[PDB]
């Protein structure tokens, strides 16, 4: 885990916290030491904030990996450029090849930042930070489950 503390609050500014609940994957339970990397890129796909990594998942299940962890957005909402997008990359350890690979990614755009649950689809690695070319990981209803919290 490389998760950061909530940023210092500001008058009239909003902070966003994103509880990552779970992610569906037809081979969910088979992934070893799985976690997620959360970043925020501009339209050009460049980091607008420091990248964070969630600790390895609490519970796996045949078709679901449970996290139930909170992510603090490292920049106030009304300070993110219009083209920003928040990326979630599912990473796991490949037993034989002995390394960590990014299996898929899900992303949400500025205009999708609102309180309440939100389910995002999953796209095939390699992650496209400009999100211009996408291959759906599975038409199956196995998604990424998040809940968003907007402060002040």
């Amino acid at each position: 885990g490389t998760l950061l503390p909530r940023l210092p609050s500001e008058p009239g500014m909003t902070l966003l916290t994103i509880r990552i609940e779970k992610i569906g994957l037809k081979d969910a339970g088979q992934c070893i030491d799985p976690y997620i990397t959360v970043s925020v890129k501009d339209l050009n796909g460049i980091d607008l904030t420091p990248v964070q990594d969630t600790p390895v998942a609490s519970r796996k299940e045949d078709t679901y990996v449970h996290f139930n962890v909170d992510i603090e957005l490292q920049k106030h909402v009304e300070k993110l450029t219009k083209g920003a997008a928040i990326f979630f990359e599912f990473k796991h350890y490949k037993p034989k090849k002995r390394f960590t690979s990014t299996k898929c990614f899900a992303f949400m755009e500025m205009d999708e930042i609102k309180p309440g649950p939100i389910v995002i689809e999953l796209y095939k690695k390699p992650t496209d930070f400009k999100r211009k070319k996408l291959q759906l990981l599975t038409k199956k209803p196995l998604y990424l489950h998040l809940h968003q919290s907007l402060h002040k």
